[PDB]
């Protein structure tokens, strides 16, 4: 006999360009004549729900209230309530979405695979370490010459609360590039989506030759006439 | 009595992040108690423009006002109208302008100063060429220690038409840095802004080491037996 | 009413050493009997300003002086006062133009390595730095042979960021990156007035630039002091 409330979040924001306000109906059996709609801080007209669904297989019903709004509507820090009057509860039922803060910029890093991995010659793993930032909800994606990989290609964490840097979060991601598939160039840019940056985004990349710093074979010779000039 | 009217444009709506409608009313008869409005095509109670401009002191008239929108509005492509009349003119200065739909993705290259500049001992100049992009309207900013430099430190071009491939543009920017500072560290990466990047932002970087390891092959010979060759 | 006078430009001056000045008259009354007469600072007449022009597309007869003078006769502030009398002007309208420093610095950056992986566009950059004054002309030379003027694209001398008043401009040019195997160093010929011979050519090729394979080879001996 409750209604969850779904505010927009940067996963939906960035990954869709379709800032989203949502609250669905759960915990209640197969129902109709129920109304779902959205209201603002000052409570005015929105686009109505779509995506009608069946009943859940556990003796309850499924239906979702959805629409799209302007981004600054959330970014201006306002209350947003979806208004519903249940058939079992003629009294008003209200669920609210809103945003609160200090901020910290991520400094995305990147470490090439361990040489130990590059001795069985099957797979190489890359660690798009992300850290030192606030607030949370960082999405991260991996470019490859302007081509985003699928999120299924790689894996990532959730924002783990940072032990030392107090009000800060961090996460990770990995991807199992195979041996030759790292051994041929293919810089694999790693791009980070957050809100603590001037243009809100950053990206970094690596290859074999991120280091390799000036290897150079000195040679000293005497007493060995080679029959060649100098 | 021409009236300026700037449509929203990316170099602004990213610099600003505050997409807005701005009709500059000039060359109209120099009066006050003017009648000025900003509207949509169907022209609802559209937010008229606040922060009007004062009279032009040079025996001309000057007036302008910003009207904020949501960017997806301009994305729809339907026109937006600055409806302005005068005490003299009953017919409003109807302002029906829309960017036409349809576009090429750039690909930045950052260029390091050749050795010549460095030997001069004073200053080093770095350039990231921007190419291949259509349409126009690209911002370019250069970014260092994760903080934005300021425009007076680096000059920037204006969007130019390319010579060969018709539907393409290109541009430039120029940085002036002291020599040692480029023998010191910081990367001097560059950020751009274009409406066809998948992330709508891309970035490159350099440094003294951005080249290649440069294998030495010193071969000090100190015998007195093998000879040289003319 | 638009009557502007064109001072000479070091482009044409470099072209044929033929400093020229024109004060064209446009959008005046549509009548024939248009006279062109230029004067030095003594007021004396000028050379063969000729080649009459027809009415403009906006239906106004077009005329312009064709005044050749000496390069030396330009360097002391000679208000080149040109008069044109016309039917509409019992008071003919006069026009004048006259003569109103820092060394340039030219470099030629090669393309980018990542440019040289797309495998079509071989960009090349010539350049000029911190000079006064403007009006400088630039062009690119390939084996004593000037390139296609459209092949490159020229900037204009926008002012310096931090210098007091100096100027700088640019120019860029593309070729097949397959060509960036013969190279031929694509000499960019700057052309500025404030040069000892008014040209400070510089050029760059693949073999130029930076190698990443040295092999220094010092030798050491008493059998020296000679430099064969």
């Amino acid at each position: 006999i409750r209604v969850f409330a779904i505010p927009p979040s940067f996963a939906s924001i960035f990954l869709t360009k379709s800032t989203k306000l949502t609250c669905l109906v759960t915990d209640l059996t197969t129902y109709d004549s129920v109304t779902i709609s959205w209201t603002r801080q000052n409570g005015e007209a929105v686009k109505t729900h779509t995506n009608i669904s069946e009943s859940h297989p556990n003796a309850t019903f499924s239906a979702v209230g959805e629409a799209s709004i302007c981004e600054d509507d959330w970014n201006s820090g306002e209350r947003f309530t979806c208004t519903v009057t249940h058939t079992d509860l003629p009294s008003p039922l209200k669920q609210t979405i809103s945003r609160p803060v200090a901020l910290h910029r991520p400094d995305v890093y990147l470490l090439p695979p361990a040489r130990e991995q590059l001795n069985l010659r099957e797979s190489a793993t890359i660690t798009c370490l992300v850290t030192g930032f606030s607030p949370a909800d960082v999405f991260v994606q991996w470019m490859q010459r302007g081509q985003p990989l699928s999120p299924e290609k790689y894996v990532t964490s959730a924002p783990m609360p940072e032990p030392q840097a107090p009000g800060r979060y961090f996460a990770h991601s990995i991807l199992t590039v195979s041996e030759e598939e790292w051994n041929t160039g293919e810089t694999y840019t790693c791009v980070v989506a957050h809100e603590a940056l001037p243009n809100r985004v950053t990206e970094r990349t690596v290859d074999k030759s991120t280091g390799k710093p000036t290897l150079y074979n000195v040679s000293l010779v005497m007493s060995d006439t080679a029959g060649t000039c100098y």
